[PDB]
């Protein structure tokens, strides 16, 4: 928000409004750096970003510390190096590659459609990145009729978008990627879970609404009462988190699940691609951005 408004204050005290992304501009598959960029704690064109302005960006404006990305950096970069096939050092090319498919983005995302979700031709790609209403909709109905959700709802989420994915993708092409969704799910948690409940650091439940706002608009729930997390979130909130998920009873099993779908996950670890691989093209859209309504600096 305008940095007199005072609406992070005193969680933040440094904001800068939301700028809507161009057309030239670059984001990412990630609601977080889109929120980010958005506001220009990273920059606004999504162009150019070291290491340490990412964990500055989600330190100071989104309560999110150092270690709960640490992981996320490592393998942003290898990805960089694998889409531009030359090493990116300490300057992320942009966040668009991000989205490079089977890497680090992955199919059965919250709220994204998967890279050949729908298509007719095996050769076909479409927008993996972006946000899309539909998928997020899909999501969303798990836990229609509330205001909260827990480590089992989560749970629930997850396993209906990998029973579309697999149903939807291109034959051949649907991968399940439990330990880097779930991470996800965690970061979810870390993120938007209800600080205002006593015991929330012990058993967090996600604000729908909070979900809603943060992916939807790209940018922060102040007007809802949101804050960013004080002290700041570590990492072990978030693998704890993605653990629960995981560990929780299923009481509602979708059709077409892949293999071992339920049950525990891999921890997530550094991603590696070999140099006979060439990176598969990237879709090639317009910056998202939240047009019903358009948002103001302050929102
Ligand atoms: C340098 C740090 C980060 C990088 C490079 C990064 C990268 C990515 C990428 C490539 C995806 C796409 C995966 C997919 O859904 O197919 C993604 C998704 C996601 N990111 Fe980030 N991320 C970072 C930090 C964070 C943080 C700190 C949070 C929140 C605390 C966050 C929240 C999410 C969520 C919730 C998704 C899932 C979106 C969906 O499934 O629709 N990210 N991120
Ligand atoms: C973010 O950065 C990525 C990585 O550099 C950009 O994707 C890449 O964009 C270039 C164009 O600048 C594409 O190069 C073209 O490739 C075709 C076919 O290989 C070739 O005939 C053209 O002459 C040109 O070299 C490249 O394919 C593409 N990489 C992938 C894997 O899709 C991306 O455009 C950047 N996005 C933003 C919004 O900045
Ligand atoms: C995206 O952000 C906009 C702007 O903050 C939200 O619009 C507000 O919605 C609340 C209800 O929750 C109203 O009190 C305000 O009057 C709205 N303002 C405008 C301009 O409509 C919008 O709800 C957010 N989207 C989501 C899905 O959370
Ligand atoms: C991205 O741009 C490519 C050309 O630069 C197209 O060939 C791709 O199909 C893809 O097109 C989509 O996104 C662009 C934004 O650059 C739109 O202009 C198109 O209408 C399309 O949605
Ligand atoms: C914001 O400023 C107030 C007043 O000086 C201070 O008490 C608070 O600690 C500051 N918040 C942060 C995150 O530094
Ligand atoms: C989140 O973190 C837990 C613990 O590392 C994993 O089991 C899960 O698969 C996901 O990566
Ligand atoms: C989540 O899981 C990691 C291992 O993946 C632990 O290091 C952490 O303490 C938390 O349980
Ligand atoms: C790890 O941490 C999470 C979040 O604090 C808990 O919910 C979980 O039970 C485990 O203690
Ligand atoms: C990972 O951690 C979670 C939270 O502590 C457990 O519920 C799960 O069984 C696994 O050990
Ligand atoms: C975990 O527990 C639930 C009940 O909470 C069962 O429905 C499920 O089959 C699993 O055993
Ligand atoms: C078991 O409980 C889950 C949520 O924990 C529901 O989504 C499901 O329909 C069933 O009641
Ligand atoms: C739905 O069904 C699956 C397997 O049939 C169970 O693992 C799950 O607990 C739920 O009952
Ligand atoms: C319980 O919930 C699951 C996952 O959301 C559905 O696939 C199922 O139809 C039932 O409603
Ligand atoms: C987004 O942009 C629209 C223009 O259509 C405004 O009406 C709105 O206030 C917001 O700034
Ligand atoms: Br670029
Ligand atoms: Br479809
Ligand atoms: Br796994
Ligand atoms: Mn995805």
């Amino acid at each position: 928000q305008e940095p007199g408004s005072g609406i992070g204050y005193p969680y933040d005290n440094n904001t800068l409004p939301y700028v809507a992304p161009g057309p030239t501009d670059s984001r990412a598959p990630c609601p977080a750096l889109n929120a980010l960029a958005n506001h220009g704690y990273i920059p606004h064109d999504g162009r150019a970003i070291s290491r340490e302005t990412l964990q500055n960006a989600f330190l100071n404006h989104m309560g999110i510390a150092n270690s709960v990305i640490e992981l996320a950096l490592t393998n942003a970069f290898v990805v960089c190096e694998y889409v531009t096939g030359s090493d990116c050092g300490d300057s992320l090319v942009n966040l668009t590659l991000l989205a490079e498919p089977h890497a680090f983005e992955h199919d059965h995302s919250f709220s994204r459609k998967d890279y050949k979700q729908g298509v007719a031709n095996s050769n076909d790609f479409i927008d993996n990145r972006n946000f899309d209403a539909e998928t997020f909709q899909t999501s969303l109905d798990v836990v229609a009729g509330k205001t909260h959700f827990d480590y089992a709802d989560m749970n629930e989420i997850r396993l209906q978008r990998e029973s579309l994915s697999n149903e939807l993708d291109f034959p051949g092409w649907f991968t399940e990627s439990k330990p880097i969704q779930n991470v996800e799910s965690g970061f979810i948690f870390a993120l938007v879970s209800d600080f205002n409940l006593p015991d929330n650091d012990e058993n967090p439940l996600v604000r729908i609404d909070w979900w809603k706002y943060w992916f939807t608009n790209e940018s922060f729930p102040y007007h809802l009462g949101w804050h960013p997390p004080s002290p700041a979130r570590e990492i072990e909130f978030v693998t704890s988190a993605s653990s629960a998920v995981l560990a929780a009873s299923v009481t509602s099993t979708p059709s077409s699940l892949p293999s071992g779908a339920i049950g525990p996950g891999a921890e997530a670890v550094p991603l590696s691609f070999a140099s006979t691989m060439t990176p598969f093209l990237l879709a090639t859209n317009a910056p998202y951005y939240a047009q019903d309504p358009t948002l103001g600096p302050n929102d």
